[PDB]
C-alpha cells in the first residue's frame, strides 16, 4: 500500500554529511576503505575560515566530512559577512555534536523541487526547525530540521557545483578509486521509543510505512512517494537473553541518533573484494562470519536467483541473502567505523522489481535474523 | 661543545601520543601512510572504559593515537578504581585539546632510567608537573610534565607490552606493512618566544643547545648527552616579507605546540617511494617541488656523497640534500597531516659521523634556505 501522501515534492538522497574533529584523516581513510573520489572542497583554500569541508563520490553516493577551525580565524564575522559555505554551521553546535557522540552523521540531506517550501511545510506540520532556508549564490537554496537526537534532515532545491564555494579538487589529489558503489539505499535512525519518533516524521514529511514481510530490535520504514527516499527507524527490545544492539547504541552515542548508511553497489562481489582487499591496511572491517551451516541452506533458498559458483562466492565473501515477497537481497555489514560501537555500514545490491529498479526490492534482511539463529544451532550439532 | 648535562639519565624516545576525536580514523590514515603496523590497543575490547588508545610501530618508532569515549562509561569510577590504561588521560583536558587544537600531538614520551627521579628531579629544577609518577602493574612507571603549549614530556621508565593494560593487537587485524621508517630522529616545538620557552626546558632537563652552522625563523635544538633525544624549538621572525610560517603556526592552533616530528629512514627513496604512491588515495602529501636549478646545483654540492643516478632520484621525488660540519643531510616534508596548517612530518636520513651514528649528523638543513632562495631566482632567469 502507497498512498502517495508526501507533503512536498521528494526528489532523490543528495548527500551524507558527517560531523567530525579532524575533516582531512576521516575523509582520507573513508576514501580509501571505501573508494570514493575526492570530488569537492571548501576551506581555507577556497577562502572558508569557517570549517574544512571535503566531499568524496561513488557513482551517486556523497559523503561530506565536515569539521571545525579555530572560531578565531572567523570572530570578526557575522552571518551575513560569513565565509562558511555551509551557512547552518556552528562551531559550538559541531563541537557539541562531536564531543558528545564522536564521529557520526550530522544530516541527511534529500534533495527537493523547493526547499523553502518544503521547510515551511515541514514546520507547519510539526518539524523542529534546526536551520532556516537560505538562497546561495542564487542558485541552491538549503534548510534543516530536527530528525532525531542531533541529526538534521537536510532539504536541497536548486533552480537551475555539489554547492557555491565548492571548488572541484585538483586532478592530481584526485585518484579515480571505484569498487562499484553508486548510490545510498536507506538511512536508518537508532532512538529509544520508536512510536514518537515515527509520528513526529512521518507527520512532517508525509512519507509512508513502507513495511516488511529473538531480535534485539522492532523497526519501521518510512518512504517518500516513488519509495526511493527509505529512512528507517530502530528501537530496543528490552528483556532479551543477548543486549539489544540497539540500546548499546544509545548508551555509547548518548542517546538517538543514525545508526547504518547502507550503500548500493552494482557488483556487491566485486565491492567486497576490494574493501576486504583492505581491511587490514587501512580501510572498513566487516562483521563476523555467518556458520558453514548458513551457507548450506542458502541453494535450498535462493539456489533459482544465484549460481553455486556465486553461492560459494558468498560463503567467502560473508554476504548475507534474504528474499522477499517481490525481490532478493545481498548484504553484509561493517565493523562500527570508529572508535564506538555506533554507526556501521551496509553494502548491498538487490535483484529483482524491475519496471529501472522499484525502491526496498527485497526489503532489509528480516529474515536473516532467523535464518542465522538456525544455523548456530545447527553448527554446534 | 657538549657538556652532557643530563640532570637524570635519558635513553631515548618512546613514543609520540596524539590526542584525536577518533583514534580508529586518524590511526588506520596514517598505518596506510606512512607504512606502520597495528601493534597493541587499549579500549572497549581489552576492558577500558574511559580511552581508546591505538599503537603504530615501524623499527623502533612509537605513534600512540588516543581519543576519550563517552564520560558516562567510566562515571562510576575513581582514580584508584579506573580502567584507563594511560592514568594521565582526562576527558575534559583531551576534549579541550582537540577543541582547541584539532589533531596534534600531546605527549613527547622519553625512557628514562627511573621515571619517578625523572619527575622529582624536574619540577624541583622548574619544571611544572602534569601528572605525578604512577607506577603500573609493579612493571612501569609513567610521569608528565609541562614541555610547552598543551604538549607534555612524559617520563617512560621500566624496572625489567607497550604499556600495561595494552593487547597485542592479532594476527589477522596487524598487517606487515613497513616503508624503511625505523625511529623517530627529533621533535620540534613552536613557541611565540624561543628564550623563555628554552631557559624553561634546559632548565629542568640539563639539556645542552646543540647548535649549527630570509627564512621566517629563529630556533634552537635541545640535546641530552648521547644528542640521541633531540628537541628544537622555533619562533617566528616578524617583519618579513613572507609571513612566517612559526605565526602562521601559532595562530592556527591556538598557541604553542608541536610543529613536526621527523622520522629516520633506512632507505629514504624506498620510503618516498612508497609514500608517495599512496598522497591520493588516502595516504600524506608532501610539499612542493623545488625548482630544477636547485637540483642541476645538487652535484657540485654532494656528488662526492650520492651518484649522479641518485641525484636524479633526487629530483624525481623532491628530497632536499644538505651537509653538515660532519656528515650529510637527506630531507623532504608532508604537507599537513590534517585540516590545520600546523602540524606535519618530516622524513629523513643522514650519511656519515659513525663511530653506530652520532646524532643530529648533517644538522637539520639549514643550508637548504639559502639555497632555495637561489635556485627560485635562478629559475626566474
Ligand atoms: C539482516 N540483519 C541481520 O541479519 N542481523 C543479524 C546479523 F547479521 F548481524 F547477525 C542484524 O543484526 C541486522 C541489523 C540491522 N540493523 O539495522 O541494526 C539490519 C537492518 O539493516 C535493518 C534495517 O535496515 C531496517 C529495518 C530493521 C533492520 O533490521 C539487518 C540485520
Ligand atoms: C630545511 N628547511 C627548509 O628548507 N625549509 C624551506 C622549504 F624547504 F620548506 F622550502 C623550511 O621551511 C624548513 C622548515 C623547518 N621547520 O622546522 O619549520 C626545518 C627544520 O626541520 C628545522 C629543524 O628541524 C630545527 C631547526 C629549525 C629548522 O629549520 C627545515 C626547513
Ligand atoms: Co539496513
Ligand atoms: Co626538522
Amino acid at each position: 500500500k502507497n498512498p502517495k501522501s508526501d507533503k512536498f515534492k521528494v526528489k532523490r538522497f543528495h548527500h551524507i554529511e558527517f560531523w567530525c574533529g579532524d575533516a582531512t584523516n576521516v575523509a582520507r581513510r573513508f576514501s580509501w576503505g571505501l573508494g570514493m573520489r575526492f570530488s569537492a572542497k571548501s576551506d581555507l583554500s577556497t577562502g572558508n575560515m569557517v570549517h574544512a569541508s571535503y566531499l568524496l563520490t561513488s557513482g551517486d553516493l556523497r559523503f561530506l566530512f565536515t569539521a571545525p577551525y579555530s572560531p578565531s580565524l572567523s570572530a570578526g564575522e557575522i552571518k551575513p559577512t560569513t565565509t562558511a559555505s555551509i551557512p547552518s554551521f556552528d562551531h559550538g553546535s559541531c563541537r557539541s555534536f562531536f564531543s558528545s557522540h564522536g564521529l557520526g552523521v550530522r544530516a541527511v540531506a534529500i534533495e527537493v523541487e523547493d526547499a523553502e517550501s518544503a521547510f515551511s511545510i515541514s514546520v507547519a506540520n510539526g518539524a523542529i526547525p534546526s536551520s532556516p532556508p537560505i538562497v546561495l549564490n542564487e542558485a541552491v537554496t538549503i534548510a534543516e530540521v530536527k530528525l532525531y537526537g542531533d541529526v538534521v534532515l537536510r532539504y536541497v532545491s536548486y533552480k537551475a557545483e555539489f554547492l557555491p564555494g565548492f571548488e572541484r579538487v585538483e586532478d592530481a589529489s584526485s585518484f579515480p578509486l571505484d569498487y562499484g558503489i553508486r548510490r545510498l539505499d536507506h538511512a536508518v535512525g537508532n532512538v529509544p521509543e520508536l512510536g514518537p519518533a515515527l509520528t513526529y516524521v512521518a507527520g512532517f514529511t508525509g512519507f509512508h510505512q513502507f513495511a516488511e514481510f529473538e531480535s534485539g530490535l522492532n523497526s519501521a520504514v518510512l518512504a517518500s512517494n516513488d519509495e526511493m527516499v527509505l529512512l528507517p527507524i530502530n528501537e530496543p527490545v528490552h528483556g532479551t537473553k543477548r543486549k539489544s544492539q540497539i540500546q548499546t547504541y544509545l548508551e555509547h552515542n548518548e542517546g538517538a541518533g543514525l545508526q547504518h548508511l547502507a550503500l548500493m553497489s552494482e557488483d556487491i562481489f566485486r565491492t567486497l573484494r576490494e574493501m576486504r582487499k583492505r581491511s587490514s591496511i587501512g580501510g572498513f572491517d566487516f562483521m563476523p562470519s555467518p556458520p558453514p551451516t548458513y551457507y548450506q541452506n542458502l541453494k535450498k533458498r535462493v539456489g533459482d536467483v544465484l549460481s553455486d559458483d556465486q553461492i560459494k562466492e558468498c560463503e567467502e565473501l560473508g554476504i548475507l541473502v534474504d528474499r522477499d515477497d517481490q525481490g532478493t537481497l545481498l548484504q553484509i555489514f561493517t565493523k562500527p567505523l570508529g572508535d564506538r560501537p555506533t554507526i556501521f555500514i551496509e553494502i548491498i545490491q538487490r535483484v529483482g522489481c524491475m519496471m529501472y529498479q522499484s525502491g526496498g526490492c527485497g526489503g532489509f534482511g528480516k529474515g536473516n535474523f532467523s535464518e542465522l539463529f538456525k544455523s548456530i544451532e545447527e553448527y554446534e550439532k
